[PDB]
């Protein structure tokens, strides 16, 4: 059976929480987070990858205007690599693509998508693969000002996907099952940059509607 609790932060698969600023690059941080997890799993090394590389170079996405994680993974595969954060620093603004092979830190062989709305499939992926990129409805004031506990709001709309984050684990808190989510709004947001979101509560906030992970 799959573990009843998994927390990749404890296994050293997760880099520190970042702050995306005003740029709508949540999709880039979500993608990089998933790649960072696979890189650690494959090479045993953990390092910050470049979301700016993705913002400036994934032509299929809209830079600071938004984009999909699947398109980001496809880029890394076709481009044959993505630079480290140190080599291509985050600025928080769209600029011409400056990718350079010299700073390459990871590669990608493709990606897989989680069946729409299937939390059991998402659980399997987090348990057997690692951190997974996911999209959610983060438009509610209750989410914006989250501080502690298992987040659940009857007003969340699973069809209103407007933000991308990273699932780095799952567990239970005071009898309530949850997903451990890494956001990209800085360490001062939520619980040191993280939020626990309701698990197995009918795909709350659309947690399993647009999930995917990279193949390495
Ligand atoms: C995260 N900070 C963030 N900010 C703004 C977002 C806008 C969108 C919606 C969106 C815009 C553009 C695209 N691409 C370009 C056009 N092609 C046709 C499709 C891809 C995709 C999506 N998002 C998304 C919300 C849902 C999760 C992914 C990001 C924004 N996210």
């Amino acid at each position: 059976r799959a573990p009843d609790s998994v927390d990749y932060r404890k296994k050293g698969y997760v880099t520190p929480v970042k702050n995306q600023g005003q740029c709508g690059s949540c999709w880039a941080f979500s993608s990089v987070g998933a790649l960072e997890g696979q890189l650690k799993k494959k090479t045993g090394k953990l390092l910050n990858l470049s979301p700016q590389n993705l913002v400036d170079c994934v032509s299929e996405n809209d830079g600071c205007g938004g984009g999909y994680m699947t398109n980001a993974f496809q880029y890394v595969q076709k481009n044959r690599g993505i630079d480290s954060e140190d080599a291509y620093p985050y600025v928080g603004q769209e600029e011409s693509c400056m990718y350079n092979p010299t700073g390459k830190a990871a590669k990608c062989r493709g990606y897989r998508e989680i069946p729409e709305g299937n939390e059991k499939a998402l659980k399997r992926a987090v348990a057997r693969v690692g951190p997974v990129s996911v999209a959610i409805d983060a438009s509610l004031t209750s989410f914006q000002f989250y501080s502690k506990g298992v987040y659940y709001d009857e007003s969340c709309n699973s069809d209103n996907l407007n933000h991308a984050v990273l699932a780095v684990g799952y567990g239970i808190q005071k009898g309530n099952k949850h997903w451990i989510i890494k956001n990209s709004w800085g360490e001062n947001w939520g619980n040191k940059g993280y939020i626990l979101m309701a698990r197995n509560k009918n795909n709350a906030c659309g947690i399993a509607n647009l999930a995917s992970f990279p193949k390495m």
